[PDB]
């Protein structure tokens, strides 16, 4: 049904009350209340918009971002998925590269081959995504 | 040679000036000084422990946790590399694993098939690694 309450979404999505009250305030995912307990109640759509938002933040958008796509009037879910699709690809592609570089590092560490300073850096992206910011990527 | 400075440095790795600031001044990585000029000076030995610790930020550990794991008496390299490279080989399968989610997810949206909701969220995973901040993961 489309009443779905909101502990019943953290268990299916993994996603914490907190964060669905965080997506509830700013805007970003806004169930309808129920008439009669007051309780958010999450729709089909409301859980279909939380997937395609998840995806987004695997991929380092930015919640400002993710709202602006989805709030769009030109958005087409369509169109975004498939550019969401190609962005997930270069990341595993990315991850692959960096395992490649990874089993190097092994042997070079074991000695059997040496390594440039290029090949030691080759598949750490810092530059890709344009919305990324150092800090979440690298510090703490 | 031993006495890279952190321009060059930072243009190897894309590591920003201002990231390498910040790991010099928390203790992650502290270069020598030039007698001369005053400025850091990266050795060999400095330039493989970065690329370490860029790994462990593909894994989304804190820097205080990778300094831990650096500064540790008993810190083995070989057995540390082995096991990100188990943990970068599971990042990948969850990639892959959403990735074929995406897929589906594409057909649903053109109504060739329809999915679950457990199918809709198959490759989401916010409590794999203990170290990760739900806020970082899935905030702004």
């Amino acid at each position: 049904s489309n009443a779905m309450q909101i502990k019943e979404l953290a268990e299916l999505t993994g996603v914490s009350v907190r964060t669905l009250h965080h997506y509830d305030k700013i805007g970003l995912l806004v169930p309808q209340k129920d008439d009669w307990n007051g309780y958010r109640i999450y729709s089909e759509k409301d859980v279909d918009k939380l997937q395609q938002i998840l995806f987004f933040k695997e991929l380092d958008f930015p919640l400002k971002k993710i709202q602006q796509i989805l709030d769009d009037p030109l958005f087409d879910k369509n169109v975004a998925l498939d550019m969401q699709r190609h962005l997930l690809i270069e990341k595993k592609q990315r991850i692959e590269t960096m395992l490649a570089t990874l089993d190097l590092t092994i042997k070079n560490e074991k000695g059997e081959i040496t390594m440039t300073n290029k090949e030691k850096f080759t598949g750490f992206d810092f530059s890709s995504n344009p919305y990324e910011e150092e800090a979440r990527k690298l510090w703490g």
